[PDB]
């Protein structure tokens, strides 16, 4: 009864890496992850802990995720700290959609998605 919110059900299912769905949607809707890479680069204090997060969910099984979205609206301090850190994984069906459509097809772990200085 929410297979799909908060959490698409794209992106329980995604097997793709962060970097291979950041790439993704950085080709598929440019303008949504340039928009949130200023927002990022706009963070510099929170960078880490949310790569680190992207990191931990998609290191997670489909199941994990799961339960990591039926509390997803309790928030930990990076949701209080910045209410958009995960924007770019679970906002829009639709950016979700086309990028887990690809990422498979992108290079695993390429950091260089997460430096983008505009």
């Amino acid at each position: 009864s929410t297979e799909d919110f908060p959490i698409p059900r794209r992106m329980i299912a995604t097997t793709c890496d962060a970097e291979q769905y950041l790439a993704a949607v950085r080709d598929t809707s440019p303008v949504y992850y340039q928009r949130y890479m200023i927002d990022f680069n706009n963070h510099a204090n929170l960078q880490q802990a949310t790569i680190n997060k992207a990191h931990w969910f998609f290191s997670l099984s489909p199941a994990e995720r799961r339960d990591y979205s039926e509390h997803f609206y309790n928030g930990d301090p990076l949701t209080f700290a910045w209410v958009n850190h995960m924007k770019i994984f679970f906002n829009n069906k639709g950016v979700v959609a086309k990028g887990t459509e690809v990422c498979n097809g992108y290079p695993a772990g390429d950091m260089s998605v997460w430096n983008w200085a505009h």
